[PDB]
C-alpha cells in the first residue's frame, strides 16, 4: 500500500498545539488513575500498540489508519487495558473533531512523554483514517515470555536495529504490568510517571530472582519490589544488547536522544511524506507556555 500523509485541511501548527495542550491539561487533572500514576504511561503504550502492527513487508498496519478504532484491533488480547487510554482521549476528539484518529493516538504518546519530563519528540500530522477493512489482524504485537533472539527478529519487522530496540524499551521505566491485563504484575522501578533512564539502572543494579506469578507466568522479581519481563531481562543476556543498556545506564542524555529518534520513527513507519508536507512540529509543554 502507499500511505501518503495528508494534512488535515487548513490546520496549522497552532491547531495541533491546542490538541496537545488539551491532552496535557487532562493529564494534569486526572491524576488519580492507576493509584496516582496518572494516564501518561497508558498513552505511551497506546501510541506504541497502534504503531507496532506495522509490517515492512507489505506496508500494512502502523499508525496511519487509526484502525485501533475498529473492534477487531480494539479487542486484540494484546491491547487489553488500552481501552483506558481510548476513553481518556474521546472527550478530546469530541473537542477537536477535525483531527484524524492516527494523529490523535500518536500525539497522546508524544504529549505523555514530554509532560512526564521526557525528551521532545518531533511529530508530523497527516495520518488519514482508513476503512475498517484495512484493520490488521490480531497477533502482530510481541510476546513477553521470550528471549533476545525473538526480540531482535520481531523488531526487524518494524525496521528497528539493536540501538533502536534498546532505546524504545527504556519506555518500561513508566507505568507497570497489571495481572488482569497481561498476566504480569509490578512496576519496573520507583519513579514510574517520570521519564528517566531508571529502567537501565534497575536492570543492571538489582538482584533479580526468577519466579512465577499468580498468572503462572515467569517474571524476574527484585527485593525492591520491582519486576522485569523475560523480554526486558534478555537485554542483559544478549551481549550486543547489554553494552547499549550500559550506555544508557550511564548517560540519560544519550538515551533521551536515541529514544526521541526511535519513537518518532516508530510512529511514522509506513507513511510517505510528500516534499511539500510541513516539517515535524515540536510542541511546547504546558510549563513552557506558562499554563
Ligand atoms: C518486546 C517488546 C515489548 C513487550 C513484550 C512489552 C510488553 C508489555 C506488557 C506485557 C505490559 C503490561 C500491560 C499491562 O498489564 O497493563 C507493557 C506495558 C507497557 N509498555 Fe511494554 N512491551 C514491549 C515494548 C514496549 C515499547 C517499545 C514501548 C514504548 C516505547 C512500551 C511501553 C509500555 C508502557 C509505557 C507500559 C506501561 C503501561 C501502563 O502502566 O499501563 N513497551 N509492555
Amino acid at each position: 500500500l502507499v500511505h501518503v500523509a495528508s494534512v488535515e485541511k487548513g490546520r496549522s501548527y497552532e491547531d495541533f498545539q491546542k490538541v496537545y495542550n488539551a491532552i496535557a491539561l487532562k493529564l494534569r487533572e486526572d491524576d488519580e488513575y492507576d493509584n496516582y500514576i496518572g494516564y501518561g504511561p497508558v498513552l505511551v503504550l497506546l501510541a506504541w500498540h497502534i504503531s507496532g502492527t506495522w509490517d515492512k513487508h507489505d506496508n500494512t498496519g502502523g499508525s496511519y489508519g487509526g484502525t485501533y478504532r475498529f473492534k477487531k484491533e480494539f479487542n486484540d488480547p494484546s491491547n487489553a487495558g488500552l481501552q483506558n487510554g481510548f476513553k481518556f482521549l474521546e472527550p478530546i476528539h469530541k473537542e477537536f473533531p477535525w483531527i484524524s484518529s492516527g494523529d490523535l493516538f500518536s500525539l497522546g504518546g508524544v504529549t505523555a512523554v514530554q509532560e512526564m519530563q521526557g525528551p521532545k519528540i518531533p511529530w508530523r500530522c497527516g495520518r488519514v483514517d482508513t476503512p475498517e477493512d484495512t484493520t490488521p489482524d490480531n497477533g502482530r504485537l510481541p510476546d513477553a515470555d521470550k528471549d533476545a533472539g525473538y526480540v531482535r527478529t520481531f523488531f526487524q519487522r518494524l525496521n528497528m536495529n539493536d540501538r533502536e530496540v534498546v532505546a524504545l524499551m527504556g519506555a518500561h521505566a513508566l507505568g507497570k504490568t497489571h495481572l488482569k491485563n497481561s498476566g504480569y504484575e509490578g512496576p519496573w522501578g520507583a519513579a514510574n510517571n517520570v521519564f528517566t533512564n531508571e529502567f537501565y539502572l534497575n536492570l543492571l543494579n538489582e538482584d533479580w530472582k526468577l519466579e512465577k506469578n499468580d498468572a503462572n507466568n515467569e517474571q524476574w522479581d527484585s527485593k525492591s519490589g520491582y519486576m522485569m519481563l523475560p523480554t526486558d531481562y534478555s537485554l542483559i543476556q544478549d551481549p550486543k544488547y547489554l553494552s547499549i543498556v550500559k550506555e544508557y545506564a550511564n548517560d540519560q542524555d544519550k538515551f533521551f536522544k536515541d529514544f526521541s529518534k526511535a519513537f518518532e520513527k516508530l510512529l511514522e513507519n509506513g507513511i510517505t511524506f510528500p516534499k511539500d508536507a510541513p516539517s515535524p512540529f515540536i510542541f511546547k509543554t504546558l510549563e513552557e507556555q506558562g499554563l
